[PDB]
């Protein structure tokens, strides 16, 4: 692929946080604790899943990011409206308003519903991730094998501003601490 140029500077939300996250100082990093980490409740924070919004909202244009993975079991990656539901618990789909990838349990799939089987022969360690506002595309890239396509959704309904999107992941196994890191352009 040749959308690199489209790269934008993507930092975390604290506010959108679940409270057991810990985001680096930079806004860069995000990672599960290993309890409550001492934060006011908000109508904003994800309650049920570790989850976290960037800052940034997309309205148009053509946008490009890449997010670090490594040696993680568990996480979900992209884009969601800005008014996705927060408390409870929801599915990740486009009918809920999420354009989003994960790994869970050694495979690869796409939020879907139902969701698809993703088809990766190299494990990627890192993630780009491409929205194109106005043609209605989310497109992921597995940056380890050479850019190579993971997945795209087309003809998308946005249906409001887009936030870039993160889910670091439960650590029932212990083999889940490592964080989510947006990479340098
Ligand atoms: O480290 C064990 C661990 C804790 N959590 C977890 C689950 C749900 C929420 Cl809402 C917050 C944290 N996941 N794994």
């Amino acid at each position: 692929h040749h959308h690199h140029h489209h790269m934008v500077h993507i930092t975390l939300d604290r506010n959108t946080a679940n409270s057991w996250l810990i985001i680096s100082k930079d806004r860069r990093q995000v990672r599960m604790g290993d309890t409550h980490q001492n934060v006011s409740d908000n109508k904003e924070r994800f309650s049920n899943y570790p989850m976290v919004l960037g800052a940034q909202r997309f309205s148009s244009g053509k946008m490009y990011w890449e997010v670090d993975v490594t040696q993680k079991e568990a996480w979900d990656l992209g884009v969601c409206r800005d008014s996705v539901q927060r408390k409870g618990q929801f599915s990740l789909s486009p009918e809920n308003g999420f354009w989003t990838i994960w790994l869970w349990q050694d495979s690869y799939e796409a939020g879907t519903s139902p969701q698809t089987t993703l088809h990766i022969q190299v494990p990627p360690c890192q993630i780009g991730i491409f929205v194109d506002y106005e043609a209605g595309v989310v497109s992921f890239y597995n940056i380890t094998d050479h850019g190579s396509l993971i997945y795209t959704f087309s003809e998308c309904v946005f249906a409001g501003p887009l936030r870039p999107f993160f889910n670091v992941g439960f650590n029932y196994s212990g083999g889940n601490a490592a964080p989510l890191k947006l990479c340098p352009l």
